[PDB]
C-alpha cells in the first residue's frame, strides 16, 4: 500500500540507489508484524534476516556475562537493522525488541544476491550505503574514546532529535521514551554524570527537562557543545 | 615485494586474486617527506591510500586545539578507504611519522574496477560488512571491558611487527594515570618491558 512502501523506500539501505530497482525489490520483499514487547532475535543467534521498520520501536542491546546488558539504540519507521547477517551471514551483533507492535518487512542473502544480479549499478550505490555506515559506527567510537560527558549527552540529544523530533515553534520537542538509565546508557555514562550534564543545559537555557521529553530550544549552543 | 605488502591489504581479504592484480598494477605509488600532512580532517576526500614503508598517525582535532590520535598504521595498512566507496570530507588528518611509501585508488578507478570484475562487488559488499562486524566488537567491549584489559589490546594490536606516553592512552581511551598503572601491573607479571618509547613482549 502506498504509505507502507513509501516508509520502506526511505531506507538507508535504499538511499541514493536506483529508483527503479528499489520499486522492484520492495514488492518481492516479506510483512510480517511481531507484538508489543516481542523478541525479535537475541545477541549470539545465527541469522540472515535484515529488517526494515515501516510501524512501531524497537531497541537494540548489547549484553555481557557481567555487566549485564546496555541500550545501543532505538529504532523506528525507515529504520533498518540486522543488516550485517545479509551481507555477512554470521552471529547477531546485538539483541532486538519491540517497545511497541511492529510491523517491517524483511530480506535474506538471496534476496540480495538475486537483486543485485537484477540491477548491477546498484553495487557501486550500496557500498556507498555500507561505507557510510562505517562513517557512523567510528564515529561512536571516537567519540567515547574522547568526548566528554557533557559532550555525548549534547550528541545523544541530538542524535534523537534528528530521528525522533517534531519542530515546535522554533524548539525541537523530542518524545525519547527512556528512562534517565537509558539515556545514560546511551552516553556511555552513569545516570548521574550524565543527569548533571542535562541540569547544566538546563540551566544555560538550552533545552527544557519535561517527563520524558526534552525541548532543545538551543541547537546551535548544544551542537556547538557536542 | 610491493605487490606482496599491498597484497595484504583489508580491502583485498577474500577477492578475486586476478582482480586484485589488475587493480595493484593500475595504482599510483605516492610518496611522502617525514612529518608531511597526507591530508587534513575536514578536506575533500577521495582516495584510499596503502602503506607500502613507514608509518602514519591518524587523528582528529580536539578542544582548546589539543591532540586526538585514533590509530598507528606500517606497511600493508589502508587509511581513507572509505572516500573511494563514500567521497566527501575526511574524518581525521593522516599525518606522516616517517618518510612514508603508499598506493593510492580514487573512486573513479574503483568504478571501472567493479564494471571490469562484477565477481568482486558481493565480495567488496562483505569486507565492509567484516570491518563493520569487527567496530562494533570493538564498542561493546570499550563500554564493558576494563582499561587494562583494553591497554592489552592496544598493546597487542601495535604488537603486530617487532607514540609517545601522552599517545598510547588516546589508542586505549581512557587517562594515562589509568593506562600507566595498567602497564606497571602488566609489567609486574613480567609481560612487557619499559624502554623509552619502546616495549618488548613477553
Amino acid at each position: 500500500m502506498e504509505g507502507v512502501q513509501e516508509i520502506l523506500s526511505r531506507a538507508g539501505i535504499f538511499q541514493g540507489v536506483d529508483p527503479t530497482a528499489v520499486n522492484n525489490l520492495i514488492q518481492d520483499m516479506e510483512t510480517v508484524r511481531f507484538p508489543r514487547g516481542a523478541t525479535i532475535f537475541d545477541e549470539g543467534e545465527p541469522g540472515d534476516r535484515l529488517y526494515i521498520i515501516t510501524s512501531g520501536k524497537v531497541k537494540l542491546a548489547r549484553h555481557a556475562p557481567d555487566g549485564r546488558e546496555n541500550l545501543l539504540t532505538i529504532m523506528g519507521p525507515s529504520d533498518m537493522f540486522g543488516e550485517l547477517s545479509i551481507f555477512d551471514p554470521g552471529p547477531r551483533t546485538s539483541s532486538a525488541v519491540c517497545v511497541t507492535e511492529v510491523h517491517a518487512a524483511t530480506m535474506n542473502s538471496d534476496m540480495l544476491r538475486n537483486w543485485v544480479a537484477d540491477h548491477p549499478a546498484i553495487a557501486e550505490q550500496l557500498l556507498r550505503v555500507l561505507a557510510r555506515r562505517l562513517r557512523r559506527t567510528n564515529a561512536s567510537l571516537a567519540d567515547l574514546i574522547f568526548t566528554d560527558v557533557p559532550g555525548r549527552v549534547a550528541k545523544t540529544l541530538l542524535q534523537l532529535a534528528n530521528r525522533f523530533g517534531t519542530q515546535e515553534a522554533g524548539a525541537l520537542r523530542v518524545n525519547h521514551d527512556l528512562t534517565q538509565e537509558e539515556i545514560a546508557q546511551l552516553v556511555g555514562a552513569s545516570r548521574e554524570t550524565v543527569n548533571k550534564a542535562l541540569a547544566t543545559f538546563a540551566h544555560r537555557g538550552w533545552i527544557r527537562l519535561e517527563g520524558k521529553s526534552v525541548l532543545i530550544v538551543d541547537t546551535e549552543h548544544l551542537a556547538r557543545r557536542a
